[PDB]
């Protein structure tokens, strides 16, 4: 029963959202901390990460994005470092020997795949705020209520591992009707709003901040009424 799913406020309010606490398999160096809000049979999760220590990992199973939402998480590879803080996110790569080092009493935002579709692109790969953007596809022209929007994008990262793309997205405001997605979507605010309307006909505002899960096949309407620009990873 793919659905919409807020993950995180940014204010770290109640969400709606059912987690499953525990490794995602038998593969996770994650457990008591993982809290799984969706894995669909194929191998894509998202959740949180609750983690306040240090944690080695000699080949990261998964291709996984954090995004911060509070604290602090330092990646490390040899001899890369990635600090991020409230708002940052990253990829590990799938493969990665990587030390993910938390300030006490973090809390992030995932998305991954655990299920490899072709080879390992190891390595950690941040991903800025600010990242340039170069236009990009607007929604099917079929679909529209309101005009067709001017969409730009980034794919910062781009995984042999899956078919996930991940990066930076930004858009004028617009309006379509509610659609099946035709992927899996992580978003998580940078700038702007934009309300969600869902197959129970219930809606969520996702506002500035907050990072939501869009499953492939979930019913969604999406009307923006501004500009909003939000990191995503893709399916
Ligand atoms: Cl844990």
């Amino acid at each position: 029963q793919p659905t919409v799913l807020l993950l995180a406020r940014a204010d770290l309010s109640p969400v709606g959202t059912e987690f499953t606490t525990g490794p995602i398999d038998a593969h996770d160096p994650f457990d008591s901390g993982r809290r799984t809000a969706f894995v669909d049979e194929q191998g894509i999760a998202a959740g949180i990460v609750e983690f306040g220590t240090a944690l080695s990992v000699e080949a990261y199973p998964y291709t996984e994005m954090l995004v911060m939402h509070r604290g602090s998480v330092t990646l490390t590879s040899g001899t890369d470092s990635v600090t991020l803080s409230t708002g940052e996110s990253a990829v590990i790569g799938r493969g990665t020997q990587v030390r993910i080092d938390a300030q006490p009493e973090s809390l992030w935002a995932f998305c991954a795949s655990t299920q490899a579709s072709g080879p390992d692109k190891s390595g950690i790969t941040a991903l800025d705020r600010l990242a340039l953007l170069t236009p990009s596809s607007p929604p099917d022209p079929s679909i529209m209520i309101s005009p067709l929007p001017q969409c730009r994008s980034n794919n910062l990262f781009e995984d042999t591992a899956s078919t996930l793309r991940i990066g930076v997205w930004d858009s004028t405001p617009y309006e379509r009707i509610s659609r099946p997605h035709k992927i899996h979507e992580l978003m998580n605010l940078i700038e702007g709003r934009v309300v969600l309307s869902l197959e129970n006909g219930s809606s969520l505002t996702v506002n500035t901040g907050d990072t939501v899960f869009v499953a492939q096949g979930a019913p969604c309407k999406w009307t923006s009424t501004g500009y909003v620009r939000k990191f995503y990873a893709v399916t």
